[PDB]
């Protein structure tokens, strides 16, 4: 996969994963790694971040890889092609990636039928501690962003353990302004009303996924709206449009969202701030630059109940999943935690 262009390599990775051609992971999850949050049991706290399986093609292969939960998407209401290629760039010297896909999506109807073909299989997986998240986006030309998200709630909500209102892609014009207070309250009120209108066994948790580039005011406002409306959780963070000092990759000045190691601590600090602003009462899924057990535990101690990764998988391969989990269990023991749950937010209680 490293030898092809990055997008072609990704498509080959998705196809290979979907076929199950990867040997089943050998790491057996210990009880120490179980987390109960968002109304569900998670066998382990390490998920695949949105973007790897944009269209829901490889869910079962990803569980076989050892992920404790899978998030697909972002999915847009209508199919759309995204930006012209190339739109994904490797920064090997930084263990980073820059992408500007622009919400390439098979669309709600195609993804709906894909998930329906395995809906009862997923119900059993969820009951066994392996939940499914669905990340919702908006079409490029849509005139009414809230209605795009409402359509996603109605169509894929009934197939999801949790939904993500992705208002933080750097690659759709105007999207991140949906993170402002008034716009976000109106958008999330509509999303939650649509969610509440689904039948009980088809009613997912709703989370908001936020950028790492927010001002202090932006974060205060998001925290306020999340508590006012009863939003079920936050995903922290998407990719960054910043370019931290010190990037070495030749492609560092490509337009797009930066992921991987240069994002890691910006993400951890955003988790830390959002946990404090919500008094530790709002579950956080922490994501950005996780490639080791230490990376995972730092985000958990900062306030994350669960973590996700994507970019590290494309540098270290499938073994990184078991590596993170084994290192995490060892660090929890070394630091005197009974399990993941005991470590959530621990830095704030020092
Ligand atoms: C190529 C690529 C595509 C992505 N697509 C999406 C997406 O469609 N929706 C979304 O919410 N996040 C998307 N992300 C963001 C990731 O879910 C994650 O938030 C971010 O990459 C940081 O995690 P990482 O450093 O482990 O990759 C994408 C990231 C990458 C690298
Ligand atoms: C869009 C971001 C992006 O997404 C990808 O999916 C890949 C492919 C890829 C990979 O998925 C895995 C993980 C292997 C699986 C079978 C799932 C890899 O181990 C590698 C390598 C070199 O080891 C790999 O290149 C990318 O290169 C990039 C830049
Ligand atoms: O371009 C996309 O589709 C995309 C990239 C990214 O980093 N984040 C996101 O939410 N969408």
């Amino acid at each position: 996969q490293g030898l092809l262009d990055p997008e072609s390599a990704h498509r080959l990775a998705v196809r290979f994963t979907s076929l199950g051609l990867l040997p089943r992971a050998r790491f057996q999850d210990s009880d120490m790694l179980e987390v109960r949050v968002l109304g569900h049991k998670f066998r382990n706290p390490v998920g695949i971040a949105a973007g790897f399986d944009k269209h829901g093609e490889a869910v079962d292969g990803l569980y076989k890889m050892g992920f404790g939960f899978v998030e697909i998407g972002s999915v847009t209401p209508k199919p759309q092609e995204g930006n012209p290629r190339p739109r994904v760039f490797r920064l090997p010297e930084d263990q980073a990636v820059i992408n500007r896909y622009g919400f390439n999506s098979h669309g709600l109807s195609v993804v709906e039928h894909r998930l329906r073909a395995r809906q009862q299989k997923q119900a059993k997986l969820t009951e066994d501690g392996l939940p499914l998240g669905v990340n919702l986006g908006k079409n490029k030309t849509s005139v009414d962003a809230a209605e795009d998200y409402a359509e996603g709630v109605r169509v894929l909500g009934p197939l999801a353990d949790y939904l993500v209102v992705n208002v933080s892609s750097p690659n759709t014009a105007g999207l991140r302004s949906l993170q402002g207070k008034a716009e976000l309250r109106r958008l999330l009120t509509k999303v939650l009303q649509e969610r509440d209108g689904l039948r009980r066994v088809h009613r997912p948790a709703v989370l908001v996924k936020i950028a790492p580039d927010l001002t202090s005011q932006d974060k205060e406002d998001i925290a306020s709206v999340v508590k006012e409306l009863g939003i079920d959780g936050l995903i922290v963070t998407n990719t960054t449009v910043s370019r931290p000092a010190g990037l070495q990759g030749a492609l560092r000045s490509e337009t797009g969202g930066l992921s991987g190691k240069p994002l890691r601590d910006l993400s951890t600090q955003t988790i830390r701030e959002m946990y404090a602003l919500t008094q530790g009462r709002v579950p956080i899924i922490g994501v950005g630059g996780v490639s080791s057990g230490q990376d995972a535990l730092e985000k958990i101690r900062a306030g994350a109940s669960l973590v996700q990764l994507y970019t590290a998988l494309t540098f270290w391969g499938p073994p990184v999943v078991g590596k993170v989990k084994r290192e995490l269990e060892a660090l929890l023991k070394e630091q005197g935690f009974g399990g993941v749950t005991d470590a959530i937010g621990a830095d704030h209680r020092r």
